[PDB]
């Protein structure tokens, strides 16, 4: 039991995918899904968002009633909006205008102000916009998820240890590459404990300051169509209603697994389910 | 770890509502009056219905009622349908849901994604008639199947007692009545003087047992929507609309304890999250 929604975070389930795995029972090639939608606002960003705020509190950077400013494509904004309601802060998000309606509904419900940046240039445009706002009003506190080490540390101290506890036999960890915190933190932790572990990025077909290229074994770029087809496959075969990035991660993980199978090598491949499908229904991807 | 999503069910968190509670800390003014929220959206398909749905299907399988490719038929307003749709897909059954026409589009989308057939409709009568027409169809029948109540007697109740052994009250919505009959019978059988409190919207399922409830509150939609919004604003929990009604009743009970100067530790169910209700407008800025 917990005294705050903020504490009911992490320790997410790992679920073996018996049907989707290239070979569940030569040696096995298993996929294991870590369900990060089992978190306060339904995404993995609850981990870095809460740690970034708490670290800024510890460092003296946030006084009561302060205004937080953050560029986001939705999930981090939502997690910060939740935490800001519990902690008494205001939030201004800069978010690209071509994002799902569910994201803006959630943000408005939590009381965040949203500046909708131009679609052209996507995240780079949102980040440049947020930096421009930060410079016009220095009292606003930008935690800066793309450069804040508390993002990586949330995974070094949370995601990674939980994976190793649940799956000591892990051979590969597969996740999306956005802020890079998930892969940097989880991957640094796993490399310290697991001889020979492979860390694999999925990215959509600037460089965050958190990024350390030497943590990755490989980077796969995934198209939206393949991400949609795999997201659909995951819900049809395993019942997990995931967001689109999960489909891209699964595409990569299934590539890794097909390689292991063809080589006669045992693999236990952990993959992140970073959020659920709820915020993506309006896209038509699940029709 | 688990090797099926169906196992990653239950064992849901209980979260203290320090801001919404009438009095979180014992003080000069009198003893604490605490609200504790059980987050049943942390379940395979995002609602408490995963508990009875999985148990009903598994009980029907153990009893020898289902064969590969069997058709299951269920009257539902959406949550049980969704739960059954997911489990039927994994187990190789066909699902037909009889639903009222005025339900949120999100429900329809999730049912169709899992591959359920939807018949619109009264829904219970329509299902019963169809089941009679097609004797090979299996109608689990959430309004009368004891595996619904048992899922709460064996799951929700003991989990809640383990996390909150100081419990004074349990509050939940009254629909199929499984949650309150199961959890309530468990609690009343274990905890002297515990209060079992229903929230109902302003036929009687066969599962209903009139001796279990100690109090029953009718809550209007306006109050349910206001409380749902209050919960997200004050505690950050993005709940469904039934949770607002449950909160309304829980706060009533809490105000009573506060006025009487009595300690209370009131557990309440958050049966689903707000996701499926965004299309209603209930969560507008
Ligand atoms: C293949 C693929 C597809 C989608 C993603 N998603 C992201 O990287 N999301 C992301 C990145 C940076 C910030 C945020 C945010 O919620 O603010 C989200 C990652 C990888
Ligand atoms: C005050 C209040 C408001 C809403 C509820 N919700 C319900 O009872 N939901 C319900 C009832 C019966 C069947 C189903 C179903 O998912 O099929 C849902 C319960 C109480
Ligand atoms: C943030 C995010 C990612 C990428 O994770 P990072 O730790 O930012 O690299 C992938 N998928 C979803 C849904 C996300 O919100
Ligand atoms: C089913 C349900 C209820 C009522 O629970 P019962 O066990 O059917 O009485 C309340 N809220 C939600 C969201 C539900 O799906």
């Amino acid at each position: 039991r917990y005294d705050s929604l903020l504490q009911a975070l992490g320790n997410t389930p790992l679920v073996g995918l018996q049907r989707l795995s290239p070979r569940w029972d030569g040696p096995h090639v298993r996929l294991w899904a870590k369900l990060e939608d089992r978190n306060p606002t339904g995404s993995i960003k609850d981990r870095p968002a809460v740690r970034m705020i708490e670290q800024a509190e510890a460092d003296g950077l946030l006084r009561p009633g302060a205004t937080i400013l953050e560029p986001t494509s939705g999930n981090t904004g939502i997690s910060l909006a939740m935490a800001a309601r519990l902690k008494g802060y205001r939030l201004i998000c800069v978010m690209p205008e071509n994002t799902s309606v569910e994201r803006r509904q959630l943000l408005e419900l939590y009381g965040a102000q949203i500046i909708f940046s131009a679609a052209e240039g996507g995240s780079n445009t949102a980040v440049a916009t947020a930096k421009e706002l930060a410079a016009t009003n220095p009292s606003w506190v930008m935690l800066y998820q793309y450069g804040n080490p508390a993002n990586t540390d949330s995974h070094y101290c949370g995601t990674g240890p939980e994976l190793l506890a649940d799956l000591p036999e892990i051979t590969h960890f597969v996740a999306g590459l956005g802020t890079t915190g998930t892969l940097m933190g989880t991957g640094r932790f796993l490399r310290e404990h697991v001889a020979n572990v492979k860390i694999v990025a999925a990215e959509p077909r600037f460089v965050p300051e958190l990024y350390d290229p030497e943590i990755l074994t490989a980077r796969y770029s995934v198209g939206a169509v393949d991400a949609v087809r795999r997201t659909r496959e995951l819900v049809h075969t395993e019942g997990i209603f995931a967001g689109i990035s999960t489909g891209a991660v699964l595409h990569a993980a299934l590539g890794v697994g097909a390689g292991a199978l063809a080589a006669g090598e045992r693999a236990d491949i952990a993959l992140v389910v970073a959020d659920a499908g709820w915020k993506y229904l309006s896209t038509g991807a699940y029709a």
